[PDB]
């Protein structure tokens, strides 16, 4: 049929239309009248790929096909993340083969079954105390302020507390650990032009090669002694392999999180009625209904290692799909009614933490935990909030993140 009505150009992997909105309109246009479509990318300005473009992938069931088919949909070839930088050096890409995120099998399943460990139901539910704990001081501390940035004063810690919990950070170096994490991502936006995100991923691996060495004198009750001790067959994470899991935490763990809350209060906000429902029930599906209205990654990628069809379109050998979890989250074939905010919704197939399969988020459940607890914290504390004024996007490609947001705690 007819092509698209996009923007010639239109590229929805590009930091500047992410820095002033989403481009949702975009999106459901593709899932309308393409919902595989070619993106064309000019030469150098495919955010350090250069191989002409991608596929665009919109459909909630086509994102879930590619992302359970992962013998066939690469995360390691080019690895996931869609965008960077235009000038990149593709080493510096390459680089980030070292982080399960960007292994395939079978590489990533060793990595993930020893992992997992420090991922149990109980490891989690053991966070839950602590974290509440924290989630109540960190809203009643926003509300005696009177008004403030959201992001910062709400948003931040508690994903960030999450982390550190779970590692078994003692409380004198979160400080650092926070620094470090929050220096890399966000590089693209001009706030932060300045961060030095191998710097911080160099002095990061340092550190946590030190803990996996002083955790194995002596084991504590965190994940972190599970990681470094061999299991019958020898498992574990070696010390360097630990460094590179607690990088991937570090970033994993923090913005999507603190995203998911920012953005969850910003459809609160624009819907009293689910905030006074909220408030009443506390009902604990609205976490996910956070998660999908707030897609935090906007997208990542696979490459195809071999031809495939992919719902009638013929996806060759090399080539990167993208998947677009934001486009996925409003598919008006899986959801009723997708741009109604319902906190009650039930079920909730939504994407925001990845298409079912070898890569599906291990995190999904603290992230949950996290914003039932904050959010509950935020009716205890300040149930009458009200925006100051618009929230200030970020500047990525594939993050979906909110910088700074004045609210007035005390409406
Ligand atoms: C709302 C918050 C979060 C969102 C939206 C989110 C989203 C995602 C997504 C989209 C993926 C890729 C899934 C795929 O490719 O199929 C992922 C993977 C992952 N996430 Fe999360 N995440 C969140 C919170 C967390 C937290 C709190 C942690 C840990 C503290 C975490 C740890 C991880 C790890 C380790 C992976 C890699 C898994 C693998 O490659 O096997 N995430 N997440
Ligand atoms: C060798 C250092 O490992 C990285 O670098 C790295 C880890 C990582 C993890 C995620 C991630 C996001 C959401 N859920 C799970 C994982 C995303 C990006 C990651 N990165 C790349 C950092 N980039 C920043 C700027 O440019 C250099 C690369």
């Amino acid at each position: 049929g007819p092509s698209p009505n996009l923007p010639p150009g239109f590229d929805f992997t590009d930091p500047a239309i992410y820095a002033e909105r989403l481009p949702v309109a975009e999106f459901a246009e593709l899932r309308s009248a393409a919902p595989i479509w070619w993106n064309g990318q000019d030469p150098g300005k495919g955010g350090g790929f250069h191989d002409g473009g991608f596929w665009a992938i919109t459909k909630l069931n086509d994102v879930k096909e590619i992302s359970r088919h992962s013998d066939v949909f690469s995360s390691y070839e080019n690895g996931v993340i869609p965008r960077f930088k235009n000038d990149i050096a593709r080493e510096d890409i390459e680089v980030q083969r070292f982080v399960m995120l960007n292994m395939d099998a079978p590489h990533h399943t060793r990595l993930r079954k020893i992992i997992s460990r420090g991922f149990t139901p109980r490891a989690v539910g053991r966070l839950h105390d602590e974290l509440q704990e924290r989630a109540q001081k960190i809203a009643a501390e926003a509300a005696a302020a009177g008004s403030g940035d959201f992001v910062e004063q709400v948003s931040c810690e508690l994903p960030l507390q999450a982390i550190a919990g779970l590692l078994g950070v003692p409380q004198e170096d979160r400080g650092k650990l926070f620094h470090w994490s929050n220096e890399m991502t966000g590089n693209e936006d001009p706030e932060y032009a300045h961060i030095d995100p191998k710097a911080s991923s160099a002095e990061l691996i340092g550190y946590a090669m030190k803990m996996a060495e002083e955790k194995a004198k002596n084991p504590a009750d965190d994940i972190v002694t599970q990681l470094i001790q061999a299991d019958i067959d020898g498992e574990k994470l070696s010390d360097d392999e630990f460094g590179f899991f607690v990088v991937m935490l570090a970033v994993a763990g923090n913005e999507t999180t603190r995203n998911s809350i920012t953005q969850g209060m910003m459809a609160f906000a624009e819907h009293p009625d689910q905030w006074e429902l909220y408030k009443k029930v506390r009902p604990e599906t609205a976490a996910d209904e956070i998660v999908r209205w707030a897609t935090p990654v906007t997208a990542f990628q696979r490459t195809a290692l071999r031809d495939y069809e992919l719902s009638g379109v013929q996806i060759k050998k090399g080539q990167r799909v993208v998947m677009f979890y934001r486009s996925a989250n409003f598919d008006e074939e899986v959801f009723q009614d997708p741009f109604t905010f319902n906190i009650l919704r039930n079920p909730n197939p939504h994407v925001g933490f990845g298409g079912t399969g070898a890569h599906y988020c291990i995190g999904a459940n603290l992230a949950r935990m996290t914003i039932n607890l904050i959010f509950n914290a935020v009716a205890d504390h300040m149930p009458d909030l009200k925006p100051i004024s618009a929230p200030e996007r970020l500047r990525s490609g594939w993050l979906n993140g909110i910088k700074h947001w004045q609210v007035d705690y005390t409406g």
